[PDB]
């Protein structure tokens, strides 16, 4: 009887940050209420000024990370304002039935809908738009995110002991397919609908023009680099709704990794690089041991350094010479 | 002494169906006899009427699923009728030695051969044609299938308890590389041999023109959708002999998954999407909990919805509102 | 106090061979000293005579395999002779901090440097050059290798029992992106620097022109085929610093496989094919049971047989008819 359960309303935050939550559940099962507003918007995705018409949940690419516990109910109010132009919906990979909710959430501009599902399987999971006949166009225009369903007793290592993170970040990785003219220059369009047949052609090459974290080349750098301190335990949730990726922390490891993101399985230990298949979210746990700049990349290094799939961590603290040291500095 | 073992002759069935077998072995080890006839045939692979010269085992793409138990012997009579034009052979990934049988089964048109091997490792495994110097051309023209070697005591979950399936389907996923003219139109040829150098060029792009289940765009839809009922336990065996895929059941999960297909390993639990590497067969177990239409896709959604790698399940039974419900239907 | 530890100097060998080492550590922790000299050189990579300017560690592609034990210290003297033209460095995925050593090892032509790091995690790991702003160009010109950090008590199976190998080989798999003219012919350049902007363009296609083992099409064939005898236990270490691969031993299996290369995890058993993600090293253990020629391939068979990712094993010993036999040889 869902009417007797507590309701809690969560206000979402912009990636790569994640809304406040408890790791170990401090209440019984709840109905967790979220609201998302769909926003079609122009986005500049690279240093050259290339512009696309992005399709977003809550204004960002990726959409925000939702966090619940196993056997909570997720109730999402999804709003498609009349300032948009397309029909949208939502498919949660966490959910069971009706194409993950997709069959029940088709909203034209000026409509809203409220969906409820029970979060029966713990893990991180992708969610994405999936309108009949235009599924890859919406997804590859940015209309995807993830949801984390924590076990009620939090995360566990390969021996069943508790793993507690101090910080959590969400990296959404996006493959874009910007149409090109004859000579290879990117095309601009005034409306999303203009791009349609050119988008289909660009997608069928299976070759992205850009692969980015958090919606743009260089988004997780400079003032927007991820931060941590030596000794901190960090969980990085990484999703890719359409195409395989292989995350790597340059200068670190994945101490505990759930590459396909499902927490009833034991983690893989000591990973250098891990494969997250397209249509999946994964999670990696690392304890920082050295200060400085780290790069977090898709380790197809062309995809990283030429197409955009690279961000930075900036880590403060004390250097440990026992782990690494320069014995003789570069000299002639 | 193989002469004292029982022989049993199995008549194969067309994918996605699978020949009758017992999960738990009801006899001791047997010599299991199969016959396959090679058929080169014209195939229409898409809605536009694109035609290729396919190279098939037993008339289908994929070839049929063979099912034995661990430590049975597989005896295959392979027939290459004189109405074909090419030399063919067979390589079983399940077998040990002689290039998986490939070195011993080279049959010109008008020849046959009988191979026997011991099925020493349990799992699902790819088989494919692999003639010296033309291996990828045969495989990517459809000349591949799979064999399942069950443990004698059937399948087990991660705790070693029995898993029994009620139904089993075989999805063979095929990457095709149809040659194109200058403008991008598909070429037609009168014989398989005509296509050869154009096929090599198309393959070297590493970009398929079509990726299909069961030999054509839309093959596992409509009247040919897969079926199940709420409460049924379904095993889906999925192979890809040449290129990685990432299956996903839209609206469901892989409750127990052997992504690389080998049953002495514990399954991965609660998977949203899993990676089957090219040259591998995998298997996923799911118990249906909700009725309706499900889509089973490669979750590179371009490969699914633009290139053809999507099929449907149609599931009958009772809707469970506790798992999912529309609280407020789309409305303005 | 590192000054009181034993030092040992290791002389490296050319892949696919591996320098002598003990599986089970016969000493306490040591400082293990290696020297590598960077060599930019012209390399012929295919039968047609296509030439590239390769960037190598110690003259080979891949660079040599280094072998230490967990909690040894690795001290590498890296030398960039003044006959080279570019700045280079080294990033070890095995190491913790400073971009895996990359930030501390930038050597112009005519410089050297000595780096020390503690090998705290057991596994096989990639190392590669990674100079600021030109990372994929160096890596995809051949400037990568691997390091194996053995547990002090050697390798273990899924039940924690010892696994001892009789022979070990190192297969480095390399994706090359040779620039092409308008018609599709490969370009030649006099110096590495000439190629730069053409290399970036070729890389951005994400489509390699060649994928090779040990630096050339056919390198591990003929007189240079890998060898073993029936009954021998062979460990094959395989790396790919930039792009996913899916190794398969044609006619065999991976009896015990660490696909992502980290030995605190239990191995996967009975693998037909396994995925090594780009930026990773993996390891497979197999006991040969049948004599003859085996092919070891990336099982995207186009990448194998058209682009070059195939080698051979030649195995001596006795044929076992119980495992496989021709019952009726090909006949009309
Ligand atoms: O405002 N662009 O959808
Ligand atoms: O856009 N309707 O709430
Ligand atoms: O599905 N693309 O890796
Ligand atoms: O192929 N996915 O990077
Ligand atoms: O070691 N990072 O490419
Ligand atoms: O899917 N579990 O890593
Ligand atoms: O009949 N075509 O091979
Ligand atoms: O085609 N010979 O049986
Ligand atoms: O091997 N192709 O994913
Ligand atoms: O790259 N395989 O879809
Ligand atoms: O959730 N299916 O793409
Ligand atoms: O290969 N076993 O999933
Ligand atoms: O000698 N070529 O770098
Ligand atoms: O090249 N300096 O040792
Ligand atoms: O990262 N390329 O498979
Ligand atoms: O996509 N890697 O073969
Ligand atoms: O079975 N080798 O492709
Ligand atoms: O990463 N261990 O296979
Ligand atoms: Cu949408
Ligand atoms: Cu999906
Ligand atoms: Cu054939
Ligand atoms: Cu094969
Ligand atoms: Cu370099
Ligand atoms: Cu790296």
């Amino acid at each position: 009887d869902i009417s007797t359960l507590p309701r809690v309303k969560v206000d979402l935050v912009k990636p790569p940050f994640v809304h406040a939550h408890d790791q170990v559940a401090k209440t019984g099962p709840r109905v967790v209420e979220f609201t998302m507003t769909i926003e079609e918007k122009k986005l500049v995705i690279d240093r050259e000024g290339t512009e696309i018409h992005a399709m977003t949940f809550n204004g960002s690419v990726p959409g925000p990370l939702m966090v619940v516990h196993e056997n909570d109910y997720v109730e999402l109010r999804l709003i498609n304002p009349d300032t948009n132009t397309l029909l949208h919906n939502i498919d949660f990979h966490a959910a069971t039935g009706a194409l993950g909710g997709g069959a029940l959430t088709q909203v034209n501009p000026g409509e809203e809908t409220t969906l409820r599902f029970k979060a029966t399987k713990p893990g991180v999971f992708v969610y994405h738009c999936a309108p009949e006949g235009m599924v890859p166009w919406h997804v590859t225009s940015g209309m995807n995110g993830a949801i984390m369903v924590l076990p009620r007793d939090g995360l566990k290592d390969e021996k069943g002991q508790p793993l507690t993170y101090d910080k959590i970040y969400y990296v959404g990785e996006q493959d874009f397919y910007v149409p090109k003219d004859e000579a290879g220059n990117y095309k601009k369009y005034e409306t999303p609908g203009e791009a349609y047949e050119d988008a289909v052609k660009a997608m069928r090459t299976l070759t992205p023009t850009h692969i980015v974290f958090n919606g743009a080349v260089g988004a997780l750098t400079g003032d927007h680099a991820l931060t941590a301190a030596v000794g901190e335990r960090v969980l990085v949730v990484h999703s890719q709704a359409n195409r395989d990726t292989r995350p790597h922390l340059i200068g670190g490891h994945g101490d505990y990794v759930w590459a396909t993101g499902k927490f009833r399985n034991p983690p893989d230990l000591d990973q250098e690089t891990w494969l997250i298949p397209g249509g999946t979210a994964g999670a990696a746990f690392y304890t920082f041991r050295q200060p400085g700049v780290y790069a977090y990349v898709n380790h197809n290094l062309i995809e990283a350094f030429e197409l955009g799939a690279a961000g930075h961590f900036k880590v403060t603290g004390e250097w440990n010479d026992d782990l690494m040291t320069s014995v003789v500095k570069p000299a002639s």
